[PDB]
């Protein structure tokens, strides 16, 4: 899907940007801020601000490019699916935005779709 790929491309564009609690871009990100930025930049409105709400909004996803992957219920972490088992995410204070295999989180996860 083209909108999905667009959200992914915006997320990828932020690879290397520093983590900051409260960051939604363009230069500093928390996990849910990266998600929010990536959608907003593509005109995909309606995405909530924090991880726990992003996990509950939109519709069920499949893990295709641009879907939101969330971790836990209530969710404490999110990323943007690459569509290949990996995600773009803002990991934690002291890391930068990067790609990580979703399985490496070693915890419960699901997918939402906002496009």
């Amino acid at each position: 899907n083209a909108s999905g790929s667009a959200i992914l491309n915006v997320a990828k564009s932020r690879i290397g940007k520093q983590y900051m609690s409260g960051g939604t871009g363009p230069d500093l990100f928390d996990c849910s801020g990266l998600v929010l930025y990536s959608h907003n930049q593509c005109g995909v409105y309606g995405v909530p601000r924090v991880a726990k709400d992003q996990a509950r909004g939109g519709k069920a996803g499949s893990g295709a490019a641009g879907d939101v992957v969330y971790f836990g219920n209530p969710a404490h972490h999110v990323g943007i699916c690459c569509g290949d088992g990996s995600m773009v995410h803002a990991p934690r204070p002291g890391k930068t935005v990067c790609i990580l295999k979703i399985a490496y989180m070693k915890e419960s996860y699901g997918y939402r779709r906002y496009y």
